[PDB]
């Protein structure tokens, strides 16, 4: 599912993540933009033989199972398949889990380089949240 904007902006926060762990909603907005340009079935393989799932890119190194990382952890008790449905709870679930594990949103790339520091809140202008 590609989603609009604004449509992914109240899923997100239906789902409890504006705020969440100090980070507004125009940042996990942002992070999905640059992550997955909104594509739930996004798949990007790493150098490193891991994969990023979903609209927030989760990795297989640490976070679901894909059953072709070697050595990885589920950490999110999932397969990674569940994070590429239409429907984003597994992928909000998980990335709560990622975001309270010490780094807060540094642990999205995309979002380090492109959202961290910069006007997020332009990310949900014209939203009826
Ligand atoms: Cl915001
Ligand atoms: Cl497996
Ligand atoms: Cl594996
Ligand atoms: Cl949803
Ligand atoms: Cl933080
Ligand atoms: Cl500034
Ligand atoms: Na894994």
């Amino acid at each position: 599912k590609v989603f609009g904007r604004c449509e992914l902006a109240a899923a997100m926060k239906r789902h409890g993540l504006d705020n969440y762990r100090g980070y507004s909603l125009g940042n996990w907005v942002c992070a999905a933009k640059f992550e997955s340009n909104f594509n739930t079935q996004a798949t990007n393989r790493n150098t490193d033989g891991s994969t990023d799932y979903g609209i927030l890119q989760i990795n297989s190194r640490w976070w679901c199972n894909d059953g072709r990382t070697p050595g990885s952890r589920n950490l999110c008790n999932i397969p990674c398949s569940a994070l590429l449905s239409s429907d984003i709870t597994a992928s909000v679930n998980c990335a709560k889990k990622i975001v309270s594990d010490g780094n807060g949103m540094n642990a999205w790339v995309a979002w380090r380089n492109r959202c961290k520091g910069t006007d997020v809140q332009a990310w949900i202008r014209g939203c009826r949240l």
